[PDB]
RNA sequence: AAAAA
RNA sequence: AAAAA
RNA sequence: AAAAA
RNA sequence: AAAAA
């Protein structure tokens, strides 16, 4: 004899999709970021970064004579040889922004793929300017400019959407890969910033919509997931830098500012402050000219008429000779070398290889943090020791992070409601931080939350 | 056969003043600050603080049952028994502000001196409320008070993590002795005034014999971020949220009136009614309001007693946590404070997953307070709370702030105070950069030592 | 038409075994260790520890009135309710040693299982003495004494082997669970020590043999896997303590030594040193009497005739009154309270609640480390501050770790050659350290190397 | 009407000596140690060291092309130009041992003084080899040397990370000035003798005016572990292995002769032939052997030149790494050292997975050396090496060692040296526990300052 | 770099 | 959490 | 708390 | 990497 135990309504499945999340670089370390998203047999590569400290430990630096495999053995750059064991063909290369941890390895690995590079206008410009700077013949991927808010079809089954976000470089995007079974979202090198000083407010609405439409997997950075609270706004750094530059009873002293050439919002703030304190803003260093110049040409920043930009050593040295013999109090040199890079303008000033002589009382403002690696900490120590031994006053860490804190990740997780989460852009320790946060959010390790190592592929079969 | 020459000096003259800088407390540690400035035989005492951590290591606090000498043996409070060896008489007791590290020992030591207590209005109010006896004189920033035919005291406005904080300048016939401790340059305060740089420069040109100044954050690079920074960060944490109807608790220094001000303003700007909870909140904020230092919105609610507080939390819980912004005590996980009691479930307020707890304060770097803070945060986290930490800006001068202070006052002698010998070491390296020499024009004093400064 | 592509010789499989590695407690934190090894449908529980700091954060301590579930909610103790979702029956409970992070939760959870407790003689003694110390009625598991080197049959298919190892408590073992498909080895709270001061030299031969016989899975601690090199021998701590106690030109000063009551090798060394410096070794504190007394009765340590042991408050206070009024220079008090435990002898001396008064010059030797938790760091700070304020001279950290370092794990891995490795006894951060080491040894995460969280079961099907 | 009384003192007497303690270098930093002790108008210089990190921040080392003044501007070496303001004449230059932080600046500054260099035999040997000019006098531990009718210098044996290290006692008609820097109490040395506690106590009772002593590890709790501890740990690392035929490299201080001794002994006990590689290994160990301080087994091999070294490594590689124990330079990842060259693959020796690299040294806490060490270890690890770090014991006295030193010598005045102001702060807290008072009997000197001590 | 009731 | 010419 | 060739 | 009575 037999009783009924109830009934189960079974859902339909009009599209099965096989998703691959391939960790190539930047899952075991910082710098050489590369991820590959496989939809069935088509592959979208996301970012191709470089890791600088692996270049610095070798007294040979070179980095432009060495080709891909030697750099991979140093790594340095992502080991993409594993792509030969991935069951698909690369259809596109997305670069979510233009800093070296996302495009630094483009000129070394991108030319081997039969795919266009898709990026934002500013990013595309930086990639182009960089590709045209190796002159080894000679294949160049075409570059498609895709703006935040725009969508691009790659395949009958694959579309790529850019969503604007904030970061320490302008024009940074989340990328959503739409598949017949739903979306794969990539959100790395980002920060929620509700009061940006240059870009736009993050697209929380679209994030929520995506959440409701269906997100299969989220690949997101774990870099500062261990840091408590929310990332302070860029406005905070704006305010602090303002206070450091204007708030002084020793006004006619002579001040040098140094920061990331790629941090366009920061540089912008600095030149405005120069205009508010009666000094002539003069930008020094090749990379200043590259990044800030490019940002200006494409209309991302406005520059005052008296702004001066110098890229060549003799232009720079003669500009510093002009400043030195006119009164340091009349200029605000905005220059490269905050990490004590050998050869940068500030490092050359510190060695006295320059008409500019730092004298007691002079104020040097590092609008940047020291990167937690022994190499750059050494270069910074030597730089600072020299500058102080010549009597300079050091203003350090006038800066705000470009990365999401724990609660930023919390809210992102609540908005996108991803089915699977994969931490990226960090060490396994950082991923451990992220994992604990995500578990608090209801995710389970090995189930809906996944710890990948470089070279590993997560297979997801969506019904 | 051999010769040389020398001019001899004449014994002719073309009232001498002897200065003593007596370090009493707060030169070997944090908290129990007390300095004594002797002009020949008249003495001005500056500040009388308490050190809380030396009270915490003994589980039996009752800081009002113990008399002065036992507190000194714990210390806790400054050892002023050394004043029995100082060749002078105390003519005044100056308190540069009203926080416990400047007035905490007032009720235990001040009564032994036949001298008035001189302080700013707010400070005087807190001292009065605290006593529950020296005369108390209210002296405002910018005003001068004569103490003796030869001695006057000037208050100069400055900024700090408590309102109405002053530098004090002791004017003598030989020049000024300046005391600048527990201070911060802030050119964009959210409460009070910008410090008096003009007067500092004037003083410098008039002649400063000695500067007694804090070394607390002399080790920190750069300049102290403005209170405006903490204002902005707190705004971002409180308003910048897609988890809006969650229920938020803010905790901070009850004495940081500027901060509490910012918080209640934000409460009015996020459509929650601000409820201030805890006895000390009632004390400091209440007093600040009565004296017209802070303005409060009509809907502001304050509860100091245990049952008032618990019934307020029962009211809040059963009306919607999303409708209130409780501003409460317990940011250091103080046993008995409102937040610590909420965390222990001894309260109608129950923390549930998602609730946001904002510590508008840093954790005090002492093992005791780090323990209490750890236990508190662990409990709150285990009940599902989301912790926003360090939404805060320092109340103390950084290295370059001291650089500029030194270059404005141009003192003949400098003495670091308000810290450990390590903090003083930082200050010393900075001052050496400015041209001072240790043991000559720069002096590292320990508690109990008297520095003699003579006229050339 | 058809060609042959070669042949493949296929192996036989005369016994399939399903293995479960269940992480119950101590995989997300320190202290409350509990693991469960499932062979088909029979379960061997390994260790049942407590986490002390979770008790300390509550101002209520109690820990003996509270029953299991409240302790689990604090946790504190392992959440073994998950055992109701594990497909098997518990046949035995192994305790690899007698310290609280292995037997601290025995009296709270063991009585719910219909299984005997298997342990070494010393461990068994401590478990018995502890069980007879709750007097709540009243079920007591029988305890089987199994010595290092001995094997015990539990099932037609399951045998348990003890292998001697070293640790900060005497009589510690690796446990090997022999199954028809091979062995599961558990090696937690251990240290290679080639010159022990009490136990035996580790059984490297047997480890190698096991390796060759076939190890399915290794569960091993990750606690100090991050620490570089090899764990220093106990002999090092012996030497340092000797030097601290004898090497002094201020000989008749009065010295107090404090250490782990359970560290029998250490205490032994101390009383021998007392005999070598003409002082009477007097042991104070209830737990000293418990652990050292027990170790003496079972013949693990020899004690000199003049040794004195006191467990009660009045015996202790009058012993200190005797010492105080006879000359501190004539005694070596060996007492509890190295973590500044409220109520311990040293903590009571520090509060002046004792005939013993510490005076300037007096030397207090902490033969122990400070546990990296804010609670115990607070208690230690208060204790030390009081002792120094009474003029004592503090000798700290005269101690050597009880846990394997990175290279110790390296060699263990090379000896056992396990098919699968699972890190245990630590946070996810410690496990991350272990994971990197194991990857260097050839293991692969998610494949032969497994990261478990509390409540998770790894299923292994051995052919 | 009113009265009191006082006894007046007589102007009768019931040769005065003025002591100057001049801090020249090594009081604000590590490395460039130099002190000058003035007795009225005769001066004894003690030590002349170099500071390596100030040389490293400039990539252009050549420390022999630069003359004294440029090295002083880098400093690098002590600024002894201040000696032009000191009212006295240098009668002797004492070097308490032969490591670079005591003799590194000898070839740059010693030649300007009309005075002999006095040192222990080994120290004299290293100075002589280094010079490639003052007279050099060898003075042994336990011996005394007359310098002046009023001044004698006594050497007292002590222990340290280099052999033949001494305390120096300067005897004057008013008592002794004792210098105890770069030292360690070690009652179980593996080389040399136990320090002379008897003589220290004797000195104490005879009368010590001033003690100049290191503060380097005064912050570390307890007592310095004996060199025997490092011996034992090194034994455990080298012999205690189930990975026996792997190939092992040991690196340590070339000047730490006791350590190298232990290592070669262990090499003979593990059936490997000890090969010492590197120029400085050849210098220090060679010199120590010739003078009979260390004994070497018959099979010992030493190579100082580049091709000798490379061909030795080619020999080793092609005979079996398991048969050799290379003892080489480069523990701090010094560019050009043997280990750094092996790590860069510029060498017949190739590191392969499993190889054990033993650093019998700690990493020096400076960003430069931490960088070099990081790059080195990363390379070695990337070639599969297993790193055994910190197999080492400190060469400097801990807090309680200083406690007992102070209680033995009973000096009237104490001056910390050989460290930063932070290290001195640690020492100061310890000395205050011992009864000394800062600015009175306890003195914190900076480079360039002269402390005057008069007779009562 | 502060308390808390 | 970044380079630099 | 030290260099290295 | 541990308790304590």
């Amino acid at each position: 004899h037999h009783h009924s135990s109830g009934l189960v309504p079974r859902g339909s499945h009009m599209a099965s999709t096989e998703i691959g999340i391939i960790a190539v670089g930047g899952y075991n370390e910082m710098g050489r970021n590369m991820t590959a998203i496989r939809v069935n047999e088509d592959i979208i590569i996301i970012d191709m970064g470089i890791r600088l400290d692996r270049v610095q430990i070798h007294e040979d630096v070179d980095t432009d004579r060495m080709h891909s495999l030697e750099l991979i053995e140093m790594g340095a750059i992502p080991d993409d040889t594993i792509m030969n064991e991935v069951n698909g063909n690369v259809r596109a290369i997305v670069c979510t922004h233009g800093a070296l941890d996302h495009i630094g390895a483009i000129p070394k690995l991108a030319h081997r793929y039969a795919a266009p590079i898709i990026a934002t206008p500013y990013t595309t410009a930086l990639i182009k300017h960089q590709i045209d700077s190796e002159r080894k013949f000679g294949v160049k991927n075409n570059i498609v400019a895709l703006k935040a808010g725009e969508t691009l079809e790659i395949t009958k089954d694959i579309t790529i959407e850019f969503i604007n976000t904030q970061h320490s470089i302008i024009d940074t995007v989340f990328v959503a890969i739409h598949t017949p079974s739903g979306a794969v979202v990539y959100a790395c090198d980002f920060k929620f910033d509700r009061t940006p000083t240059l870009g736009e407010v993050p697209d929380f609405d679209r994030l929520k919509e995506l959440g409701k439409e269906g997100v299969i997997a989220l690949i997101t950075e774990s870099t500062n997931a261990g840091r408590n609270g929310k990332t302070p706004s860029e406005l905070i750094a704006h305010m602090m830098l303002k206070d450091v530059l204007l708030g002084t009873e020793e006004s006619a002293v002579g001040m040098i500012v140094t920061t990331f050439a790629s941090h366009i919002a920061r540089v912008n703030s600095i030149v405005q402050f120069a205009q508010e304190m009666g000094r002539i803003p003069v930008l020094l260093g090749r990379s200043m000219e590259r990044y800030v110049g490019t940002a200006y040409q494409l209309g991302y920043i406005d520059l005052p008429e008296n702004v001066e930009i110098y890229g060549s050593r003799r232009d720079i040295d003669n500009a510093l000779k002009k400043i030195m013999e006119a009164g340091k109090d009349k200029y605000l040199p905005v220059m490269t070398g905050h990490q004590g890079e050998p050869g940068a303008v500030l490092g050359r000033i510190a060695n006295g290889e320059t008409p500019f002589k730092v004298e007691t009382g002079d104020r040097i403002i590092f609008s940047a943090n020291v990167i937690p690696n022994p190499m750059t900490q050494a270069n910074r120590y030597a730089l600072e020791t020299k500058l102080k031994m010549k009597g300079a006053r050091i203003y350090d860490n006038v800066h705000v992070s470009g990365h999401a804190y724990r609660e930023d990740h919390w809210e992102l997780l609540r908005m996108l409601k991803p089915e699977h989460v994969i931490p990226a852009h960090g060490t396994i320790q950082m991923h451990s931080e992220y994992i604990q946060m995500a578990e608090d959010a209801g995710y389970s390790l090995g189930d809906t939350l996944h710890l990948l190592r470089n070279g590993e592929e997560l297979y997801i079969e969506e019904d």
